[PDB]
């Protein structure tokens, strides 16, 4: 018997009034097991979901009460490096940071966490992550699910390995990322969710520290896809098996009009492949033939870019360095980056969007042509990038492998967009 889908709370203002984070260890009640302890936001393992419109100013309050440094960043936020922001606004403990930030961009299912230089991978893992949604006139629109906590729920994918009270344990690998043997969804080992006979959203976050997921429904039905890193696909897409790597983020829409219960399922080797359950409850209350109004165009790359991973820590052969830039950009420019890795894993870039033009010299399947800010690597991609955030060589944009424990090594490139206007 499984545990229902715990639900982050949902943390909006609207009355132009700051949101408040406090990094915290989580309360017990919110602990599992019972002796080990974990982190979040406010008292919870993990954070509450952050609700921002496009066109709002929000302001964010964070307070550190750890005993460590903290760093807390917004993945796919496209705001200017120094609101980012990382090691140069890093709280020490009982410091706070209260950034203004002008959500410009279109709606999109964003995550925030840790990025504290050297402990990502493990302030990350002991919980320090949470969903950031965006909303526009467009999303707001849209005939799908978006009663959140009814019929739009987050669905935040941890592997771990549990200690021997049930208390997720982390131990830095030796080499590579970390991985773990069960599935955590929210916090909670392979939870149900009781839903209504009617469409259900699923906003799906890989906030794993190296597992990349190969997601497909138990039943065999496809999975309809309408999203979207960086924010919705032109129409939806039904695929079979849907990749999730590392940081990556795509939303769906399951029909539970059959009655029927349905699972999403993916050594290394899983204790259990059960990532979460639909539990009909049979009460009664598409899709949509069109997401976004126009598939949007991209614009002329003036330049071209090189980027290689691989199995040893660092981009390009080189370990992260604070002092160097590793690519110098334009504001509201565009470039065709060519990104490859000889050991297969999940590629970030702040500061932009994307859009994925080619995998391994073909065609990328369809859930992943719309816009994005992460991608998985396995032999070589071709990105056409735009440049829409400015950047300063003390406040730049990182680009990483999203291979936590490879990132807190070294995997991390420097870019500096300068600023347009100026």
């Amino acid at each position: 018997q499984q545990q229902p889908l715990p639900v982050p709370p949902l943390l909006e203002s609207r009355r132009g009034q700051p949101l408040f984070m406090t990094v915290q260890r989580a309360h017990w009640s919110f602990t599992p097991g019972t002796r080990a302890s974990v982190w979040g936001i406010n008292g919870r393992y993990l954070g509450p979901t952050i609700r921002v419109w496009k066109g709002d100013d929000v302001k964010l309050i964070y307070s550190n009460r750890l005993t460590e440094n903290v760093s807390m960043t917004v993945a796919g936020l496209q705001v200017p490096g120094p609101l980012m922001g990382g090691p140069a606004r890093m709280m020490s403990p009982n410091a706070d940071w209260a950034p203004v930030l002008p959500i410009r961009q279109n709606a999109a299912t964003l995550w925030y966490h840790a990025n504290t230089p050297n402990r990502t991978a493990q302030q990350v893992y002991n919980g320090l992550a949470g969903m950031w949604l965006v909303e526009d006139e467009v999303s707001k629109s849209l005939p799908i699910p978006n009663h959140y906590g009814v019929d739009d729920f987050p669905v935040i994918i941890q592997d771990k390995r549990l200690d021997n009270f049930g208390t997720p344990e982390y131990n830095e690998p030796g080499s590579g990322g970390f991985v773990g043997d069960t599935l955590l969804v929210n916090g909670v080992q392979s939870p149900y969710v009781e839903v209504s006979r009617g469409w259900v959203r699923l906003r799906l976050l890989n906030a794993s520290n190296s597992r990349r997921y190969q997601l497909q429904m138990n039943d065999g039905r496809p999975l309809h896809v309408i999203s979207g890193d960086q924010g919705f696909l032109p129409a939806p897409v039904s695929v079979k098996q849907l990749s999730l790597a590392p940081g990556e983020r795509r939303e769906i829409l399951v029909d539970m009009s059959n009655g029927d219960e349905v699972s999403i399922t993916c050594s290394s080797i899983l204790v259990s492949t059960l990532v979460l359950t639909l539990r009909p409850t049979g009460l009664l209350p598409s899709l949509p033939m069109r997401l976004l109004p126009t598939e949007i165009m991209a614009g002329s790359p003036i330049r071209s870019r090189d980027i290689s991973l691989g199995d040893d820590p660092g981009i390009n052969g080189q370990l992260w360095d604070v002092n160097r830039i590793d690519v110098t950009a334009q504001q509201g420019t565009w470039e065709r980056w060519t990104v490859r890795a000889d050991e297969p894993q999940a590629f970030h870039i702040e500061g932009v969007m994307f859009q994925i033009r080619n995998v391994n010299g073909a065609m990328p399947f369809p859930e992943d042509r719309g816009w994005k800010d992460t991608v998985w690597v396995d032999g070589q991609v071709e990105l056409l990038v735009y440049f829409g955030q400015p950047s300063w060589a003390h406040f730049p944009f990182y680009f990483n492998s999203q291979t936590l424990e490879m990132a807190d090594r070294g995997s991390i490139g420097q870019l500096l967009v300068n600023p347009v206007p100026r």
